Order: C-alpha cells, then sequence, then structure tokens
C-alpha cells in the first residue's frame, strides 16, 4: 500500500562552488553595498567599526570578573567569564581575542566568550593584551604566555585548575594560541589541555589559493590582512618566526604541540592557512582534527549579526563539547 | 630580554592546501590496500557482508545498555534494536539510526561502537532499525520499514523508554540517504514530528560524476565501482533514481523547504563528499537550517570503521555529532 505511493509521481524531481549561507549572504549584501575601506582608516577608526557594530547584542548568562595580575614588571587585565551557576573549582581556558591585531577587546568579544564557556563548562580567562601598532611584536605574545603561566600556577585564586588548561582564539587569537603553545613547549611549560584555532591566522603570506578566490567581498579583505600584518611587524625575520607564522615551522619544531582544533570558514582568505597547519601538525605526531564549516565567512562565530546564524550556534557548540572533553 | 629570546633565532623557521588523509587514516589505507583479494564488486553479497562484519569484529565497545523489541506494522515485524547510556532510567529523547553499508552491507554489530558513541555523546536513546537488505529487497522496502519505525516510536515510545515527541533521524552514508528519505515521508504524510537530522558522510545522489567522485575514485576504501555496485542492488530502476527519496540532491527548493533542522558531516577524501555538501547548500536555499561540516583528512565512514576509532578526529567528530544532537533534543 505505502510501497505504490513511494515508488510513484508524488516524489518525483523534475558542482560544489563555494557561496553563503542565505544568512551570510544578507549580512555580506548591506556591508558591499555601503564604504571607505579599513586599511585606509586610523586605527582609532577602524577599531569603532567592530566596536559599534558588536554592541548591544543579547548576552547569555554567564558570570563576569576581573583581575589585574603583576608579573615581570607588567600589570595584565584579565577578565573572567564563568558559566552562569559554576561551583567549586573549574578547568580553564585562555581566550586571545581576534581583530587583526588592531581592532578588538573583551566587550567586542563577550558574546562568542560567553557561548564558548556555556558549550564547555570552563572558566575563560580572557587577556587584554596590548593592540598594534601601539605594541609590536612579540609584545602581546609574551603578554599572552605570562598570563597563560600565571593561569597555570596560580590559578586556585581565580577558582580554577591551573593544571586542566586550554587554549582558545579567533583569528589573530588563533595566531596567539599556536604562539603559546610554542613559547610553552621551548620553556618547558606549562601544560596545556587543548588548543581551540578559530579560523586562526597562520602565515605572513598573501598568495593562498584562498586569498585569491576570496580576495574582495567576504568580509575580511586581502588588503585588511596585510594592513594587519603591517601595523603588527613589517620585519622580514619577524615574519619567518614561527611565533608569528606558525605554518613556516618545521616538523620537528612541531613535535609536542597539544592536542588541537581547528576550524576554519569556506570562503574565507585565511581558510588554506588554517587548513595546511593542521596538515603539519598531524604529520608531526600532534593529535588534530580540522573542521571547515561551509558557507560561512571569516570571523563568523565571532559577529554578532551572525549568532543566529545555524551554522554559529551549532559550530560554537561543538567547539565547547571538544573542549570539555579535554578539561576533564 | 624575554623579548629578546621571542625575537631570536631559537624561532627561526627551521622549514597548497591538497587534500591528503591524515598519518592515522594513510596507515589504514595502507593496511587495506595491501590485501591481495578482489574488489567488492565482484564479490557475492554474503562475501562482501563478511568483508565489514569482519573489520568490524573484535572492537572494544564503550560502556552502554542494549536492548531488544520486535514492533508489528501494517502485518510485518520490525527488529530494532535500542541503546542507552550506561547509566540511564528515566525517559530520553530518542533519535532513529540508519545504518550504512551500500543497502547490501551492514547491520546492528558493524554499527554498535558508533551507535554507542553517539548515545554517549548525546545522552539520548538510540533506536536502530533492522532494515531489509539488498538485493533482498530493492527501494523503497528499506525506507518504508525506517518510515514506519520512526512513526512507531514517535507514537509508542514510552514501550521503551522513550519521549517518542523528542526524536532525531541519524544515519551514515546510505544511513544518511535513509535521514532524508524518512524525512521526505514524514513530510508528505505530516508527521511525525522530527527535532533534528544528522546525516553523516551520506549519499545523496545515484550520480557517479561529481568531482569529489573523479578525484577519489579509487584507494580511499569507498570506490567509485562499489558505489555503482550498491546502487545497482538497491535499484537499477531510473526512475527510482530520479525519486527524491532516493536522490534527495534531486528535489527542489519547493521540496525541500519544511525539512527538519539538518548537521551534514562529511569526509575530505570521499567520493560522496560533493553531493553532501551540495545537498546542504540546498537545504539551506530552502530555508531549513544546516550546518555543514567537513572533516579533513578523513575517508568516507571515518566515524564507523572500527580500526579507526582511536583516530583524534574520529573521536572529536562525533562527540561533535552527539553535542549538536543533544541540544536539539532538549
Amino acid at each position: 500500500t505505502l510501497t505504490a505511493i513511494l515508488i510513484s509521481s508524488v516524489f518525483a524531481s523534475a558542482a560544489n562552488t563555494p557561496t553563503p549561507t542565505a544568512g551570510v549572504q544578507a549580512f555580506l549584501n548591506v556591508l558591499n553595498s555601503g564604504g571607505k575601506p579599513m586599511e585606509q582608516m586610523t586605527p582609532q577608526e577602524a577599531r569603532q567599526v567592530l566596536i559599534g557594530a558588536q554592541q548591544g547584542a543579547k548576552l547569555p548568562p554567564a558570570q563576569v570578573s576581573e583581575k589585574t595580575i603583576q608579573v615581570n614588571g607588567q600589570a595584565i587585565k584579565l577578565k573572567i567569564v564563568k558559566p552562569e551557576n559554576a561551583s567549586g573549582t573549574l578547568p580553564a581556558f585562555m581566550f586571545f581575542h581576534g581583530g587583526g591585531w588592531v581592532l578588538g577587546d573583551f566587550p567586542t568579544h563577550e558574546r562568542l566568550i560567553r557561548d564558548l564557556v556555556r558549550a564547555s563548562g570552563a572558566a575563560a580567562v580572557y587577556v587584554d593584551y596590548t593592540p598594534s601598532p601601539e605594541a609590536h611584536f612579540p609584545v602581546a605574545i609574551n603578554q599572552a604566555y605570562e598570563a597563560t603561566k600565571w593561569v597555570a600556577e596560580h590559578g586556585q585564586e581565580i577558582g580554577v585548575d591551573g593544571s586542566r588548561l586550554g587554549l582558545v582564539g579567533n583569528s589573530v587569537g588563533g595566531n596567539m594560541v599556536a604562539s603559546v603553545a610554542l613559547q610553552a613547549k621551548q620553556f618547558n611549560g606549562p601544560k596545556i589541555r587543548y588548543n581551540v584555532m578559530l579560523w586562526p591566522v597562520t602565515d605572513a603570506n598573501f598568495d593562498t589559493a584562498s586569498y585569491n578566490q576570496f580576495e574582495n567581498g567576504y568580509f575580511l579583505s586581502k588588503n585588511m590582512m596585510k594592513w594587519f600584518w603591517d601595523n603588527y611587524t613589517t620585519s622580514a625575520a619577524d615574519r619567518n618566526n614561527i611565533l608569528a607564522s606558525p605554518l613556516r615551522a618545521s616538523t620537528a619544531q612541531l613535535k609536542g604541540f597539544p592536542e588541537t582544533l581547528i576550524q576554519t570558514a569556506e570562503l574565507d582568505v585565511l581558510r588554506d592557512e588554517g587548513e595546511a597547519f593542521g596538515r603539519k601538525l598531524d604529520a608531526a605526531g600532534v593529535p588534530v582534527t580540522v573542521t571547515r564549516y561551509n558557507g560561512m565567512i571569516h570571523d563568523y562565530g565571532l559577529l554578532n549579526p551572525l549568532s543566529q546564524e545555524p551554522t554559529v550556534k551549532v559550530a560554537l557548540e561543538q567547539a565547547g563539547a571538544a573542549l570539555h572533553e579535554h578539561l576533564k
């Protein structure tokens, strides 16, 4: 009886090219119809673009606190985010924000951070590193490492088990994850349970296939990336330093890197260098997972206008679930 | 000074995003491709079934509870296997589980480790459906059994300790095809309600000419000739292959409107990769909430094959599928 209907005309019908999802396309359509390119702005002007765009988002419940640490004649501001009904001592992850070294701060990233805390059950420790061009390489990655060391050694002071410590970051913050992990390897600690590199920057080069395919029109442009790198450091030697361009590390330099998750966006100039870095990690014996989220642009999980995109909600839940498993 | 070390030669670099297997997947392929047996499509169904049975046999299973129930629908009996978290007691949401194997291969034991992993990661009960294999049956027997079993759980789930109103659909390969087929029947027949679909490296079209079909046609376990053989055992009818319950990629936007919220996982080095990703794009164009995740370095059935159950990507991918399902079954 059913089989007759199933084979009938009731169910008759009549190239995997990258395209944004409908929700991402709607965001891009307005952006691309707008004005002045970011690389022609001052740092202050560019910072305000992200501040104004992120302002006023609905924040999911979480507990936020603040601590300023003193390390090696340096004050470092931390913002600590915990699940709303947190009790007892929690594992933690450092959180390194994106923004091309020039942009970004805690409020711009707060919704993303809260999403990752909720999905992982772990405390986030945001590091308020000095932006570029006020500082150049390697000021911020040094601050990031020193703050990581402080949490590992003193984390009980903020209710965290510093022995169960991850590193999480988006974009240049994902670069910062790799930079802190490589410092920790060279300096014999602290131990890191897991890295989450969200759509990371991994190389000071602008000629991968994805750089060419998504050069303009996909929110993050090639020229923005060049501007960001120029504000960070114009030194060829710095750009050849694995703490800036971790894609340039050899297999031997990557051996022993922490277990890692890399998320990439299908329509992101940075996609190919993030995926390539994952392949290099695996060749060095590092346990690594690389997930490409189709239809997405760079910073899909950051931009508050995209916070209800189905892929965004799933991707961040999935990053949190992986983190939770590795912080037990 | 600390900066001095960071800018120093200590950190100078000592040292094209081409698809390659991870080291662990390559090790598995080297064992597999070392065998001197004949191609699967030259085997009898029984011989081919034994290949997958043996590949999966003897694996460590993570803790879970397993039970069985045979249901009677429209005069036909359908065997179910029900998998719950080890410490389950209390009503749970559920997902139907449709196994893969090209319609010819597969069963519960071959898929048990995968099913248990998804149950543990999601907290939900799995209801495996023992559909009739091909060529013993052809289209649409198995997808009808799958739909009838789904309807039964929705209406009678209390009998197995499940809230049938919170019901997902999960399957790998042709099982992911079966997810879409059951969802499209449910839309046509006005129920049951489905919270979430998880299509794991699915078959979506009876065509063999996508770029991934050509790039990965041999050497990556699942071959183009295997896929043609599986389809041929399932149905050689052109009309059936043009039916959206067999080739859901051929559905129009209007036919896909209202499909349940969906997660699709694809493997980078899988003939089926492109049709799975293309189906996700079609769902999104029809207003369906859909996430498509490609796992790099993986072959087809990365999450099924027990020799790959300790591959880092596998463990993470299945945890991530379970987390998405948990969020949608609350």
